[PDB]
C-alpha cells in the first residue's frame, strides 16, 4: 500500500488534532523509500515529495514549465496568473516590474501601519472574551494590507474573500466562473480610475508601466491584480490562522515567544517551514528523469512542499517547532526564479501580528464548545479557529 496513489492536496486525511499532519508525517516516512510517486488523482499526476527531488524539479525551468503552476488550474477565466504562471523570458520582465515595491526598503514602510492596524482589529473583541482568531484577525489584517496595496478600498475584505473563494475552491464551475467575472469587472473599473489618477500603490505602478517600450494589456494588468489579491486573501490569511491556532494550545511555544520576543523573527520562519499553506504544480515539458522515474511532456508534478519541509535529510528533527532553527532552508516560500515575491513581506505581517497578539492577549485557548476546520488545497491551513480568553480592554 502507497500513500501516493490517493494522495490528492485537496482530499487529506485530517487527525485527531484537526490537521493533515499526521498523513503529511507518514507520506514523508514513505518518500525516505519512494520520494517520487505517482497519484491517481485528477486523472493521474506524479507527487514530488522529497527534499533534494522538488529541488532538483523546482531548479529545471527547461522540462518543467510554471504554466502548470496551479493544478487543478485556479478558475481565473482566460487570465493567467502574472509572473506565477510563465516562464522565461516573459516571466523575468513581469517581475522586474514589482521587485521595487515588494523589496524589503519598500515594504517595511508599512510596519508601522500593520501594528495599529493589528491593534485595532483586537479591540474589535477583545472586550468580548471569544473570537474566531481567523475571521477577526489572520484573515484581515493582509486582506487590509493588501487593499491598500492595490488601491482598493480596506473596508469590503467580504467581497475580496469572495473572489478568492471562486478561484480557488468555488466547485460548482459556473458560479466559480461568473464570480471570477465579478472580479475582473472590478478590476477594469480600477483600472480605469488609476489611468487618469494614478496614485501610490502597486496598480498605478503596473498601469504606468512599459515593457519593451509598450503599455501592458488590460489583461495583463487583470492578471497581476489577481495574483496579488491571492497571496494575500489567501496564502497569508490561512498561514496566519494556523500560527494561532498552534498557539492558543501550544503553551510551551507561546510563552518562549512571550519570553524572547528577540526570537519571533527566526520563529516565524519555523512556523512558515512547519505550516507553509502552499504547494505548487509544474507542467512537464521535456521527457526528463527525476531519481527513479521519468516524467513525459504533458504530465503534470506537484511539489509537496509540507513533505519536503519534514524531510529527515535536510532537517534535523524535522516534527518538532524548533523556534532558534538556522538557516532553515524550508520550501514554503518556493526556490529559484519564482520564489515568493512577498516573502519580506509575509514576515514582516506575521513578526507584527504574532507580537501584538501576544502582547495583548497573551492568556487564551481553543473554545471547547466550536469546532476549528482546516482548508484543504494548493493553500492549505486552519480556517476557522475559535478562541477564548479572559475579556480585556480596548487601546481606542
Ligand atoms: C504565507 C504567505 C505566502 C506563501 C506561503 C506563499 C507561497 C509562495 C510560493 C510557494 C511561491 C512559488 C511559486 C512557484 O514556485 O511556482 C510563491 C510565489 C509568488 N508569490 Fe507568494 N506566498 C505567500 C504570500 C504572498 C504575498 C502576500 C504576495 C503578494 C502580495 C505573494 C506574491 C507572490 C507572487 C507574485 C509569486 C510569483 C513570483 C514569480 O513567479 O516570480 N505571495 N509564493
Ligand atoms: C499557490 C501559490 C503558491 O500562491 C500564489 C499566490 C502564488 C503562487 C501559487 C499560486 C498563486
Ligand atoms: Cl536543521
Amino acid at each position: 500500500t502507497s500513500l501516493f496513489t490517493t494522495a490528492d492536496h485537496y482530499h487529506t486525511p485530517l487527525g485527531p488534532d484537526g490537521t493533515p499532519h499526521a498523513f503529511f508525517e507518514a507520506l514523508r516516512d514513505e518518500a525516505e523509500t519512494t520520494p517520487i510517486g505517482w497519484s491517481e488523482a485528477y486523472g493521474g499526476h506524479w507527487v514530488v515529495a522529497g527534499y533534494k527531488e522538488i529541488q532538483a524539479v523546482i531548479q529545471n525551468t527547461k522540462a518543467f514549465s510554471n504554466k502548470g503552476v496551479t493544478f487543478p488550474r485556479f478558475e481565473t477565466g482566460e487570465f493567467e496568473l502574472m509572473m506565477a504562471g510563465q516562464d522565461d523570458p516573459v516571466h523575468k520582465k513581469y517581475r522586474q516590474l514589482v521587485a521595487k515595491p515588494f523589496s524589503p526598503e519598500a515594504t517595511d514602510l508599512f510596519t508601522e501601519q500593520l501594528r495599529q492596524s493589528t491593534n485595532d482589529l483586537i479591540d474589535a473583541r477583545i472586550e468580548l472574551g471569544e473570537g474566531d482568531a481567523a475571521t477577526w484577525l489572520a484573515n484581515e489584517i493582509p486582506a487590509r494590507l493588501t487593499a491598500i496595496l492595490l488601491g482598493l478600498p480596506p473596508e469590503d475584505g467580504d467581497t475580496y474573500r469572495r473572489w478568492v473563494w471562486a478561484i480557488t475552491h468555488v466547485e460548482n464551475p459556473e458560479e466559480g466562473a461568473e464570480i471570477f467575472a465579478e472580479l475582473v469587472a472590478h478590476a477594469r473599473t480600477l483600472i480605469a480610475e488609476r489611468r487618469t489618477n494614478p496614485g501610490n500603490d502597486i496598480m498605478s505602478r503596473v498601469i504606468m508601466s512599459k515593457i519593451d517600450g509598450e503599455s501592458l494589456s488590460e489583461d495583463d494588468l487583470i492578471g497581476f491584480f489577481t495574483i496579488l489579491l491571492l497571496g494575500g486573501i489567501d496564502n497569508t490569511a490561512r498561514f496566519l490562522s494556523s500560527v494561532f491556532w498552534r498557539l492558543a494550545w501550544d503553551i510551551e511555544l507561546r510563552r518562549r515567544l512571550i519570553a524572547h520576543p528577540e526570537l519571533i523573527p527566526n520563529a516565524v520562519d519555523e512556523l512558515l517551514r512547519f505550516y507553509g499553506p502552499a504547494m505548487v504544480g509544474r507542467l512537464v515539458t521535456q521527457e526528463v528523469t527525476v531519481g527513479d522515474i521519468t516524467m513525459k511532456p504533458g504530465q503534470t508534478a506537484m511539489l509537496w512542499f509540507p513533505i519536503a519541509s519534514r524531510d529527515r535529510s535536510a532537517f534535523d528533527s524535522p516534527d518538532n517547532i524548533v523556534i532558534e532553527r538556522t538557516p532553515n532552508r524550508h520550501l514554503s516560500l518556493g526556490h529559484g526564479i519564482h520564489r515568493c515575491l512577498g516573502a519580506h513581506l509575509i514576515r514582516v505581517e506575521a513578526r507584527v501580528a504574532i507580537t501584538e497578539f501576544l502582547k495583548r492577549i497573551p492568556e487564551f485557548s481553543l473554545d471547547p464548545n466550536k469546532e476549528c476546520e482546516w482548508l484543504m488545497g494548493q493553500v492549505a491551513g486552519m480556517l476557522h479557529v475559535p478562541i477564548i480568553f479572559p475579556k480585556g480592554k480596548r487601546l481606542s
